[PDB]
């Protein structure tokens, strides 16, 4: 535990309220949202680190803050996960949130726990197995392919892509990589959106070991929304020279994007941020560079980044991720660790 902005007898929830208030704030009540969201380790004071770390914050906190723009406009979105040990009642807590999720207002649970029994086991292997996230609400849920063992993550992909109805956008991307997964792609998580009709997604995050940013870019080349070399600009750029040991130890990573009565993916580019940079404020200044060359909102990102951190940016560690994807209806987010740890 390591925060100037919060008292160790402060909540999970409470964190997750500061942390959403604030990325709003950066855009220029919710905590009982929030409390019931993250019953019932929400009221965990955070000055008692988990035993172990959680996954879906690079600080091994239960909440990730995340600020997406798209289409003209800005939203957060903040990512869950039980902080409970051991690995089994974690992942019973993210089954029991997702049950809670089922009949409110716009939500369809339905497509995940048709495929939940491929992403869950009595005895899970890898760092994880079930986070959500909030937008605003809708939710999702990620799962992780590798449950049972790397070796297993295509095949339990693949099985779940056949039972959503999206065997034909899968087979048009498994096809474009050689038709087979290997740390050059390699599933390491999915995420399904829980609503209903044309809208659900299913999103499959692919890594990419030792690989150059041209070939990473050629990866992409299948996809509904590729744009051909910007993936490739954005990695040489942005991250630089792929021969770092930090570079090779956190890998970009492609989501590809499914939907129904679409017949190929869309594709999303991750672009790791702490540790391949040395601080938040050195990945500022290169994504904000990159961000002013394609024209998008660098002073929005900046201003999220100012609003939400705790500690002066050279000294800052917070950035996990940031996403990307160019052309004529550009994305680009942030992903933020609360830096509490």
């Amino acid at each position: 535990f390591d925060s100037d902005r919060y008292r160790p007898t402060d909540t999970y929830a409470e964190v997750a309220c500061d942390k959403v208030c604030r990325a709003y704030e950066g855009l220029g009540s919710l905590l009982a949202f929030l409390r019931d969201l993250t019953d019932p380790w929400g009221e965990l004071p955070v000055g008692t680190p988990p035993e172990d770390a959680c996954w879906v914050s690079i600080d091994g906190m239960p909440l990730e803050t995340s600020v997406a723009w798209a289409g003209r406009k800005a939203g957060v979105r903040l990512s869950l996960e039980s902080p409970r040990g051991p690995a089994k009642r974690r992942m019973e807590d993210g089954m029991a949130l997702t049950r809670r999720l089922a009949g409110r207002p716009g939500v369809s649970v339905d497509p995940c726990l048709r495929v939940e029994d491929l992403f869950t086991d009595d005895d899970p292997q890898g760092y994880f197995t079930i986070a959500h996230a909030v937008a605003w609400p809708r939710y999702k849920i990620f799962l992780n392919p590798a449950v049972r063992g790397r070796e297993q993550a295509a095949a339990r992909t693949e099985e779940a892509m056949i039972r959503l109805g999206l065997e034909q956008p899968w087979r048009a991307l498994t096809e474009h990589l050689g038709g087979a997964y290997g740390p050059e792609h390699e599933p390491a998580a999915l995420a399904m959106d829980l609503v209903p009709g044309d809208d659900f997604r299913v999103q499959v995050y692919l890594a990419h070991s030792g690989v150059s940013a041209e070939a990473i870019d050629a990866k992409s080349a299948v996809a509904a929304d590729h744009v051909p070399g910007s993936f490739a600009r954005a990695l040489r750029g942005i991250n630089g020279a792929d021969d770092t040991p930090e570079w090779k130890r956190k890998p970009p990573v492609t989501a590809f994007s499914f939907g129904p009565g679409r017949a190929v993916p869309g594709a999303t580019l991750y672009v790791p941020m702490i540790p391949v940079h040395g601080s938040d404020a050195a990945a500022r200044d290169r994504v904000a560079a990159f961000l002013r060359s394609e024209g998008m909102d660098a002073v929005g990102y900046e201003a999220v980044l100012d609003a939400i951190s705790d500690r002066s940016l050279p000294e800052s560690h917070t950035q996990n991720f940031i996403s990307y994807r160019g052309g004529d209806s550009p994305r680009f987010s942030v992903y933020l660790a609360p830096g509490v740890y």
